[PDB]
């Protein structure tokens, strides 16, 4: 069992992720690597890692002390959050996360440029008939796709499936499908591990963020986590949900 | 930790401390100032201004006006015409100051771009299928010889007065092409935003945060958004989505 976090009002999604980035060790080390944003994180990390229930207000603190509107953040997609907290780590030390792309553009010439990212953001394509959805159609979608390709590779490697589509119309809806994930994945020139799946229940406008991970020590027992609520979970338990943020790790 | 100090508004200055956070943002217009200023006025009051921007304190921009009242400008007419005008009565009268140096005659400010040499690419809004700022740049008597820092001059305001909404993709880094390795490559430093109807004063500057002192002329990555006195944070994605109005990139 790992120990659980208390939502504070709406706080649901900062706890599945911490949940998510303490199965991270490699995030974990680099933290340990490296008051500041990134010692409260390692403290809440370490914490959520080496098997009561907790409280992550230090980390709300932390960055609203940093000027931060936190509450501005529920009215977006939840990943944007995942953003700020990689975008301020990288301030702490100007990358666990870091995913490189080598770009180039043309229209005569071509100008070859450089892009970073912190996670793969994979828009969910449509199903066509007799053929189930997987990750590997939904990277190679967005592999596909000025060109842009992978030039270097993340330790952590953090997946977000778009689930939050906007119609022609402008208003915004959750896509419910389900995306079939193995825990062992290979990206196409790096083989990877996963570690923790964030999935969404109920209407968009719910805050219901759950996590499954790991058991710490790699290991191989599974845990659901609902805030304070903490339990025993299976592979194929994991491994059927709709996931929304995949978290793996390299092997 | 990573702010920089905000400004007040002296009946309707909120552009003018928009334009402001958007120019302290761009190191290379900081360093000619504080050339041009070794000569001993605009230039003196502006950087001063500006110098104090790039660093919870609030300034008070009055003194700007001023100098503006000293260099013989109407101030109140600003009102009844578009926003960036003001930015040429800046740039105009430094070209003025130029003129009439002695030191430091031969000393062109970095946003000048030659065709004609202008001050800021101002582009119109076309129609459609997302506007991007490529579409823009294609519906632009060319461009000869490219700025050290440029600006962009989006033409929200069409004509009797139109606003126009509509959102224009632009990117972080921005090249533009010419003949031989005359063009370059910029990267974003600020974005001047308009929100409302055309007559409200609303204006916003997302700004990058000033350099840390641990590791000088090393550009950061954290974005705040400025609205006079009030300074945040801000994420990259916001900048990215808003409604631009004007955009200040440096060279790289
Ligand atoms: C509360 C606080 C901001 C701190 O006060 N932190 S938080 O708990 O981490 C935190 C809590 C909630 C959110 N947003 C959402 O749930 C949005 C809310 C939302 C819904 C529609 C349009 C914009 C925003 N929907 C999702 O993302 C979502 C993701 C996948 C789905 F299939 C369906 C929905 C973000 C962060
Ligand atoms: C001297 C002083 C301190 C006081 O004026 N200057 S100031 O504060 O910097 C200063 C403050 C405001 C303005 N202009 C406006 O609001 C015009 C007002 C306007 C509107 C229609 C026709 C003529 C004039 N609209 C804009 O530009 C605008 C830009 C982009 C948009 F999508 C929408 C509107 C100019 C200057």
């Amino acid at each position: 069992l790992v120990p659980g976090l208390v939502n504070l009002g709406n706080t649901c999604f900062m706890n599945s992720l911490l949940q998510g980035l303490s199965a991270c060790p490699a995030f974990i080390r680099w933290l340990e690597e490296f008051q500041y944003l990134s010692l409260t994180l390692l403290h809440l990390l370490k914490a959520l890692s080496c098997q009561e229930v907790l409280d992550a207000s230090c980390l709300l603190d932390v960055l609203r002390m940093y000027r931060w509107q936190i509450s501005s953040f529920e009215e977006q997609d939840a990943h944007e959050l995942f953003h700020v907290i990689t975008s301020s780590l990288e301030d702490e030390r100007d990358h666990p996360f870091g995913v490189e792309f080598e770009t180039t553009m043309k229209c005569e010439e071509v100008t070859k440029g450089k892009e970073n990212q912190d996670s793969l953001s994979l828009s969910i394509p449509a199903a066509t008939w007799g053929h189930p959805l997987t990750l590997d159609h939904c990277l190679h979608h967005f592999i596909s796709q000025k060109s842009s390709k992978i030039s270097r590779l993340p330790q952590c490697l953090c997946i977000h499936l778009q689930r939050l589509s906007w119609s022609s119309h402008g208003t915004p809806l959750k896509r419910h499908e389900h995306v079939q994930f193995n825990e062992d994945l290979r990206l196409p020139l790096q083989a990877y591990r996963l570690m923790a799946v964030v999935v969404h229940h109920g209407d968009m406008h719910s805050g219901h963020f759950v996590t499954y991970r790991r058991s710490p020590p790699t290991s191989n027992q599974w845990l659901w986590v609902s805030d304070d609520t903490v339990r025993k979970a299976s592979l194929q338990e994991v491994l059927s949900s709709s996931a929304y943020l995949l978290f793996y790790e390299r092997v």
